[PDB]
């Protein structure tokens, strides 16, 4: 195996003697030769683990790193003080300054000239932090919403140019805002040039897909593997026009990219470095546990998978420190945490809170929140959570069955009802939403609609702008990075109108993928309606967490409140959160309180509250107590 030094003086070899020299003494090449001798090491160690003696490995590593030293020459000087300043603050992501917005482009903002005029309003929430949803050239009609991707370089048409995204993304930096974008990694859309070469058989494009001449492999493949999207096709697999099958985990115009090849690696590795020259400050990686495929297993979450994202990590920090990592693992909570590392991804999605924190809306109880809370919240150093209420996709039960059988609830039976009360098929349920891929041989079933569809606004029910006020509050202050979906704050229903666009039908995700909604964003600053009274409710949060130290870090420590239905929990020793979950006004016993000071302000109400007494919240009630 090579070493760093060696690979630098490779690199060098492209340039005459008379410029190499210039090149050697510069301050670009002192910062790259500097984190080639920290990173380089985990690179080589990573990548070897996957390709072994792989004939391709060091002429793919030569010319990768070749494209790294190029692509951070050119880098933007300003994006370079970025790498700088988050090298010397890797802890950037766990401050409690950081709240976090998502949208799409189109869909909030009309287009990229349009979504830089919303900066003001951005700034008027106090975001930290914006996801522009999938930006780029993918096929017209369906595209599963942008996920399908026809080119990484080319922005879709619809949405503007190139150029419009890198001033979009200048001025979100102007505004004290980072960018953050997709990285779908693991597949292509059927249109993108690498499929229409590799299935047409060009050499150069060999081995960059799994494409099976029959369903021999593809049927012993299917035994043991999950249907993401059972409604498009069963298994894994979908058949071309010339007789073949193709790997396709989500739908069939999205093809799996094949990393047993490491020039799929080197490839997908020099897209990275361009998104990340664009200024991009946070790449979401897109389906993490799919990019490795192994016979009699599941083909996720496997050990080569890890291996490459903290292979692409070390790229990062050798040619663009400052790009941080956000993991997309919507799986097993073993499984979640496995890719939140420093050098894997520094942060990641918490599905098993938001899931959580919707169950106990339905089942009033908090025993498998407050039990994810107390064994699985607290992180590595250096690592945060993405802490969320709602997104662009369905809501899946991701709940560990061992976790919950601890508590004798059956899994398979809590899912059965959870489904039931969520769509409005449960006596009594203040839920509006719709299935999402109902799996008729396993039973699995997912939820479409907006928190506000979910939580009764859509009927007017008395509760619903606590019950948003509530979810909110915890993924504010558990500690862990804040995502606000943008149009929850204030209170957008279901576009009920999904189904009758031929594009959607097929497709219920976009019944929560609504045009943003004028009349309700004209309605903010008005506290007579549920859109203001969200509004001021979201602004005073995510107001108190920012200029409130208490908040700052991810660490947490449940405070048991002897009450099955008040969440209760601990951030530095000097903030109390109860959140109320039942629709009845609950207590906290004096004898619980025994040990908290005898009054305490609430960051919530602003008033004072006695704790040497009982504490009885209000339905959906939630305080943020300063005990120190």
């Amino acid at each position: 195996s090579p070493n760093s030094q060696y690979l630098k003086t490779r690199i060098l070899d492209i340039y005459t003697p008379e410029q190499r020299a210039g090149i050697e003494k510069s301050e670009d090449w002192r910062q790259f030769s500097r984190r080639m001798d920290t990173h380089f090491p985990k690179l080589m160690n990573e990548l070897d683990s996957v390709y072994g003696n792989n004939e391709a490995l060091l002429p793919m590593l030569e010319m990768l790193l070749a494209q790294a030293w190029q692509s951070y020459s050119q880098r933007n000087s300003s994006l370079k003080d970025i790498d700088i300043a988050r090298e010397n603050n890797p802890d950037w992501i766990l401050s409690n300054k950081q709240v976090g917005g998502v949208c799409y482009v189109d869909l909030f903002a009309g287009d990229l000239k349009g979504l830089k005029d919303k900066i003001p309003y951005f700034q008027e929430l106090g975001l930290t932090y914006l996801h522009l949803m999938p930006l780029f050239k993918c096929p017209e009609g369906k595209s599963d919403g942008g996920y399908a991707v026809s080119s990484y370089r080319d922005v879709n048409p619809a949405l503007g140019t190139i150029g419009d995204l890198r001033e979009v993304i200048a001025a979100l930096h102007e505004a004290g805002i980072s960018a953050v974008v997709d990285f779908i990694f693991n597949h292509t859309s059927n249109e993108h040039e690498w499929a229409q070469r590799c299935a047409a058989g060009d050499p150069l494009f060999d081995n960059f897909y799994y494409i099976f001449p029959d369903r021999r492999m593809p049927d012993q493949y299917d035994r043991t593997l999950r249907e993401i999207f059972p409604d498009q096709h069963p298994g894994g697999f979908s058949q071309l026009e010339d007789g073949r099958w193709v790997w396709t985990t989500f739908n069939s115009f999205q093809w799996d990219l094949n990393y047993s090849n490491p020039w799929v690696f080197r490839a997908m590795a020099g897209e990275m470095l361009f998104l990340a020259n664009l200024g991009v400050d946070i790449l979401r990686m897109d389906a993490v546990p799919i990019i490795w495929k192994q016979m009699g297993t599941s083909c996720e979450n496997l050990p080569q998978a890890h291996a490459l994202i903290r292979a692409f990590n070390a790229v990062m920090r050798i040619a663009a420190p400052a790009v941080f990592f956000k993991s997309e693992a919507i799986v097993h909570p073993d499984q979640v945490v496995q890719y939140i590392g420093q050098d894997e991804c520094q942060i990641g999605y918490n599905p098993l809170q938001m899931a959580l924190l919707w169950n106990t809306l339905a089942t009033r109880e908090v025993n498998l929140l407050h039990q994810a809370l107390t064994y699985r919240h607290n992180l590595p150093e250096h690592t945060a959570w993405v802490n969320y209420v709602r997104s662009h996709d369905d809501i899946g039960w991701t709940f560990a069955d061992e976790d919950a059988a601890y508590l004798g609830i059956s899994g398979y039976d809590h899912r059965q009802f959870l489904n039931r009360f969520f769509v409005n098929r449960f006596d009594g349920s203040f839920a509006r939403g719709v299935p999402f891929q109902y799996n008729p041989s396993t039973g699995d079933c997912r939820v479409s609609g907006t928190a506000a569809a979910l939580v009764g606004l859509a009927q007017d029910d008395p509760h619903a702008v606590d019950r948003i006020k509530l979810l909110y509050s915890i993924a504010l202050s558990t500690g862990g990075l804040p995502l606000i979906y943008l149009g929850d704050e204030v209170g957008t229903l279901n576009d009920d109108d999904w189904s009758q666009d031929s594009n959607k039908s097929d497709d219920s995700r976009w019944a929560h993928r609504p045009r943003y909604n004028e009349a309700l964003y004209a309605q903010r600053n008005d506290p007579s309606t549920a859109a203001g009274q969200i509004y001021q409710d979201l602004r005073h949060m995510i107001a108190v967490r920012q200029s409130n130290p208490r908040f700052d870090g991810g660490r947490l420590v449940t405070f048991n409140t002897n009450n099955k239905h008040i969440i209760g929990y601990i951030r530095n020793n000097a903030l109390l959160a109860f959140g109320n979950f039942s629709e009845y006004p609950q207590t906290v016993t004096a004898h619980t309180l025994q040990a908290m000071p005898f009054k305490a302000h609430d960051l919530i109400g602003g008033k004072t509250v006695s704790l040497n007494q009982d504490l009885t919240l209000q339905p959906y009630q939630v305080m943020w107590l300063e005990i120190a």
